[PDB]
């Protein structure tokens, strides 16, 4: 008898677990909503705005109208090499954002130690991918890189026919303090990290005013072999790819058909996603430059380290969310959480989802999200930062792990307004002029200085359609 080989591996449910970590992939939990779950782990939070603040040049009409296609490609192409390092050092890809990603190395606590050195070591060799790299003078083709450990909350939400996921707590916190204290090509470790790492395999540095460290080198006893201690390492590492399927990147790439599961899965993933990966849509259809409408939703939480009480808060303000973007075919594209802050990154005018008076709407829906989110039990604060214009839209990673995100100065222009003015709704002038609403329900703002923004332009409150 014959014996052909290679098996089909392109089913739909393995393009859908290409979107997500194996976190939620390999997950099995409850349907139930708000569900948390607690473990341990080592965060990798690697900062790649460098090579992503190439957004508004690809705009530029040298480009021809291919802006989109140029930008996604030399995006993916950086991207996916940092993604081949987390995954073959058997890290999990939790999730992409315009301006970072974040990886985990989830384990028992008695491995912590062993595995800060193989996130340590990914760490130095992704940095080694960009030492001799740039384009046209600027060599910001760099990256920064926070490492965090220690106990780890993981938070599901959504309804009958959505889900997103948060991992949330200290190290949570600590990775993006990490991360914000590193410089290009620093590796910086938590303190907490610093405290559980093998300080044998290391020499550190000081951060001043910090409890934070840099790594200045890995340098191994003598009679250490990184690869026979990887070995070692990987008894511990549940899904990494090994016999048979070696070869393989993620072990989610060999998923067979499951109803149940796939149910399960497609929930986290864009409808208009799922109609590409359905082969009813034209696979490059959703790399575009667009004009948007960024709705930037902030909640601040009364007691921020209880993981027990934020859970049904942020249950509560998603089902009230959710409601009020279906009215106007407004999206979540990402929720976030780091300072405490769970953040719903809001997009009106997605691809096929683009209606007349965009801008008055987005408003409107600002406002009802504020006014509902303000009454929810245990949420402190809420501070919705509005921002229109073109922006970069595409699927962000590998084959194997990627994500819809969207990038550009408004995504990051509505960001820095929601921190910057916290307890109101903003707009910028684009949304103010735009909206055609009388002036008077508005009120012009003082201009502050925001980090990674210039000429943000006039500044705007929401203040609405009363005195009161
Ligand atoms: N927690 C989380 N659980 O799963 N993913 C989480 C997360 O936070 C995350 C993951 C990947 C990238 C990323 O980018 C940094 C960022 N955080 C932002 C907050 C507000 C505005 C803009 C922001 N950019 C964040």
């Amino acid at each position: 008898m014959n014996t052909p080989k290679e098996e089909f591996q392109d089913w739909p449910i393995v393009r859908i677990a290409a979107h997500l970590p194996d976190l939620i992939v390999y997950g099995h939990f409850s349907p139930e909503r708000p569900f948390m779950d607690y473990f341990d782990g080592v965060l990798m939070f690697v900062d790649i705005s460098g090579f992503t603040a190439m957004t508004e040049k690809f705009s530029s009409a040298m480009y021809m109208d291919r802006g989109a296609e140029q930008l996604v490609e030399i995006l993916n192409y950086h991207i996916s090499a940092i993604v081949e390092k987390v995954l073959i050092f058997g890290g999990d890809i939790l999730k992409f954002a315009g301006d970072a990603l974040l990886a985990l190395w989830r384990v028992e606590r008695k491995q912590l130690k062993n595995i800060i050195t193989v996130v340590i070591k990914c760490s130095l060799e992704i940095h080694g991918l960009f030492e001799t790299q740039e384009w046209e003078e600027g060599l910001d083709i760099r990256v920064k890189i926070g490492l965090a450990a220690g106990h780890i909350s993981m938070l599901v939400f959504g309804d009958e026919t959505h889900s997103h996921f948060l991992v949330i707590g200290q190290a949570v916190d600590d990775v993006r303090l990490a991360q914000n204290m590193a410089q290009m090509n620093d590796v910086i470790l938590s303190p907490n990290c610093w405290q559980l790492c093998d300080r044998s395999m290391i020499e550190i540095e000081s951060v001043p005013d910090q409890r934070a460290v840099k790594v200045n080198f890995l340098k191994p006893p003598p009679n250490f072999n990184f690869d026979e201690f990887f070995t070692k390492c990987t008894t511990f590492m549940h899904y990494y790819p090994s016999g048979e399927h070696k070869n393989l990147l993620r072990l989610a790439c060999t998923l067979k058909p499951d109803p149940e599961l796939e149910m399960s899965l497609q929930k986290y993933v864009m409808e208009s996603i799922l109609k590409q990966i359905d082969n009813k849509q034209l696979q490059g259809y959703l790399s575009e430059l667009r004009p948007v409408t960024i709705v930037f939703v902030n909640l601040m939480f009364e007691d921020q380290d209880k993981a027990e009480e934020i859970g049904p808060a942020i249950q509560d303000a998603y089902m009230h969310i959710t409601s009020v973007l279906k009215i106007f075919q407004g999206q979540i594209n990402k929720v976030f959480m780091f300072d405490k802050g769970c953040s719903f990154l809001c997009v009106f005018g997605f691809p096929g989802e683009k209606v007349p008076d965009e801008l008055t709407h987005a408003l409107e829906c600002a406002m009802d999200i504020f006014d509902f989110c303000s009454q929810v039990h245990k949420i402190q604060t809420v501070s919705i930062g509005v921002a229109s214009g073109i922006v970069f839209c595409g699927i962000v990673g590998h084959t194997v792990r990627h994500e819809y995100t969207v990038i550009g100065q408004k995504v990051n222009l509505a960001a820095r307004m929601m921190m910057y003015y916290p307890g109101i709704v903003t707009c910028d002038s684009v949304t103010y002029n735009g909206s055609n609403l009388p002036a008077y329900f508005f009120k012009e703002l003082p201009k502050k200085v925001m980090k990674g923004v210039a000429d943000s332009g006039p500044l705007y409150q929401y203040w609405g359609r009363t005195e009161k």
